[PDB]
């Protein structure tokens, strides 16, 4: 049984872990061994992890995920992302469930201050947007990165 991988915009800001800042994933074509944020599923906290590759699959048609807190990412209906019964294609997801959101970000205070790195923030909405370039990465081990502020899956490597 091979699972098929998903793809997000080209718009979609990657947060580089070592710069600390966010760049959109169409702007890292073709480099290679960058920092990204990913969360270790095991104990559950925000590690730096490297990019072995960044690629693009062509124009496919992407839906607009909205949490309650207002994050937001155009995705591939296939696209996985981290819920409290584990990861769920895009088209998996129901509207008022939790998604994983990273609490440590590019800025002074955490997500949740007034209250171990994961924020879960209900779905509002999954809509139809359209066709554009969808780009993925591939993350050896934690196998997910930080786009939009949002844990989001990264490449299904198949050696077999």
């Amino acid at each position: 049984m091979l699972r098929e991988s998903g793809a997000i915009s080209g718009d979609s800001l990657i947060s580089l872990a070592s710069t600390g800042k966010r760049v959109p994933i169409k702007d890292l074509l073709g480099e290679k061994d960058f920092e990204i944020w990913a969360i270790n599923e095991q104990t559950m906290k925000l590690e730096s992890a490297k990019v072995s590759r960044v690629f693009c699959t062509g124009k496919k048609l992407v839906y607009t995920l909205k949490t309650r807190l207002g994050r937001t990412i155009k995705a591939t209906a296939n696209h996985r992302f981290l819920t409290i019964d584990g990861w769920k294609r895009l088209d998996e997801l129901s509207l008022k469930e939790h998604i994983a959101l990273p609490r440590k970000l590019e800025s002074s205070s955490l997500q949740l201050a007034p209250e171990s790195d994961i924020y879960w923030d209900p779905i509002v909405s999954i809509t139809e947007t359209g066709v554009e370039e969808v780009f993925d990465l591939t993350v050896p081990g934690l196998r997910n990165f930080v786009a939009n502020d949002i844990i989001v899956h990264a490449s299904i490597e198949q050696d077999k």
